[PDB]
């Protein structure tokens, strides 16, 4: 499916199934495929689950501009509203875990019932004045040096730390060559802006804004988004929320610890 | 080019060359692409090909339901009227038989000339009471338990087998890899779906139902659907029905005996 | 973005930025993508970029007929009108030199302010009586056998030449994979058709039509199109053009020599 953001930019999604609605926001580099099988667990156990490829990437359209937060959840708003959807669940990934925040931080929380954030970026995942414990700024700027050199290599490169693959993870070769493929129909200019929009973005904010049931997971030997400044803290942050932490799970437990997630997120939505 | 079906559904397709017209249905997994050189061909001979991306598969939207027979083929049905066309002469491979002749089944032989049969599922792919010769049900169990865990690399695998590898068939790395890449285009959901349709459908009512000039043909290699107990008993179920048997030919076929097939087809259309 | 040209066509862009237009028109069995880092070059130095999919490659239709140069230029134009640009830098690649030329050729410059020849085929690339220079056309005949057999392993195969990997160019895995994964995209068709294009269409007569500042880059270590007998002879048929020659550098420099180009670019922009 497709619609048509503001400033014309077309956003392909999937909608399978029906009852209450849950909507993913997928990580960097991928697409609303990442998804796949949380979708098909919870969509044969009476759910509606819907995902959109971001701006940029997958199959959508490849603006120029607009590659920032306050887009990405004016998108997620849009898309929402085209949908009419009511009690819906946000299930955020990595920096989508930002999107979601920040479209509750920007339009409320009238439409949504439900808040998951899964190895997310929130509530902040680079250096600020008052946040040293972040990450350089200049870990990000060597992302885009590399990336604007050879953004196909820097993918393929990404896959063992993503995994955890150089600490013992056993991922198919099958999910590294879907991981590139997905990668490389997005935007040289989308990829490059998002690293800009995770790095430098702060959801703190946003944090004191959500005000429904939330549950936070990540795992514990993440490479990629550093558990201790991100997830651990969004979960005290954010007041009522529940954390559960993924003993050892590298940065892409949707694909390491599929069956666990898939499960967790069920009985979060029984509740 | 698309048309969008009764659902919604968005249809990829392809309409190649001018004359009379030749529709050819694609296995699971792949899309129209597997028809390529076919298609090249015969249109370069005097024919108009026809190839679809079945719902769910390539560049065709991905709904959550009608992934069953009845609906492939009245999708194909819709394609056929869209086109309005006339003497149109079916091709199917693999589980693509079998929407062809329930298309045939459901919709009459007006507008079709001829059927052509290659590697199918047709009459009957799993076991029945009736018929214990077919594939065991848990066979096919395996496969989307396989599927639901890691399917790249169940596409991956699944190559050896499919173009006789692993028995003797000599296959480029890049045909493996296009077949990967096509593959991994298709919904998790939809490939998941195929597996019921194809194990489960029975298709021997649809045999006596079909009036037109038919041509099967199997390669008696084949490691994914046997011989003995489709394409033999398809030409033998279907009236007049003509029967050719690629020696020691794999399953997948249309790339290890392309100029074979594509002679044949061509003996057919000018039979 | 999308437009659709006169015979029905469906063409995919990206029009990225503000500013002066430049339009870029890729080679052969690639798409859009290969521009992507000389895009982002100058759209953040104050350029509007431009980048189609040519009919049959990439995220385009597949048309049977129109692949050939008339037909590609009058899609130019058509996405020129379009868009409506003006004072419009036009910069092909390969085969892409030839479509950018034949729309000068066709069409005029009143809409052009100049352009830029990389690796090109101009003026002429195969042989012709007063040309027994060229390229015999028994190559392209055999290029033709080899993608009617196998197309995706052809195109594997040519990674190395292209790039020159087989003469000491470095190029990761990661940008090889990329551009099979896009070749793929592509109509095996269309793809044919192309070098029935590039290999016999002559492009003499569109020199002398050439009104605009030009600039000419070719690397002299060029496997696929020979310097000597193309781009050392387009820049002395165009009236005014600059020639610049990248020492040693393949066929493929956008890649292996891309600061350089980018560099190229800019200052050809800003004279």
């Amino acid at each position: 499916s497709t619609f048509v953001a503001k400033d014309g930019t077309q956003i392909y999604f999937k909608d399978w199934g029906s009852g209450k609605p849950v909507l993913f926001s997928h990580g960097w580099l991928l697409d609303a495929d990442m998804w796949e099988y949380q979708m098909e667990y919870l969509s044969s156990r009476g759910y509606r689950t819907i995902a959109f490829d971001r701006r940029g990437f997958g199959r959508s359209d490849q603006p120029w501009t607009g590659n920032d937060y306050d887009t990405f959840a004016d998108d997620i708003a849009q898309l929402i509203e085209h949908l009419d959807l009511k009690e819906v669940t946000l299930v955020g990934f990595s920096m989508g875990g930002g999107d979601v925040a920040r479209y509750i931080a920007r339009h409320g929380s009238a439409r949504v019932a439900g808040l998951v954030l899964l190895g997310a970026v929130t509530p902040l995942f680079g250096q600020k004045p008052d946040y040293p414990q972040g990450v350089p700024l200049d870990v990000f700027a060597r992302f885009k040096t590399e990336l604007l050199k050879d953004r196909a290599q820097f993918i393929s490169d990404f896959n063992a730390p993503f995994y955890g693959i150089n600490k013992g993870q056993v991922v198919s070769q099958g999910v590294q060559t879907q991981t590139l493929q997905i990668a490389l129909l997005a935007s040289l200019k989308a990829t490059v802006d998002c690293v800009t929009a995770f790095a430098e973005t702060d959801f703190r904010p946003d944090m004191a804004k959500i005000d429904v049931p939330t549950l936070v997971i990540h795992g514990d030997g993440d490479q990629i988004v550093p558990f201790e400044t991100t997830g651990k803290v969004a979960a005290e942050l954010i007041k009522g929320a529940e954390l559960k932490v993924y003993k050892d799970a590298p940065h892409g437990f949707a694909v390491t610890h599929a069956q666990q997630l898939n499960e967790d997120l069920l009985a979060f939505l029984k509740r």
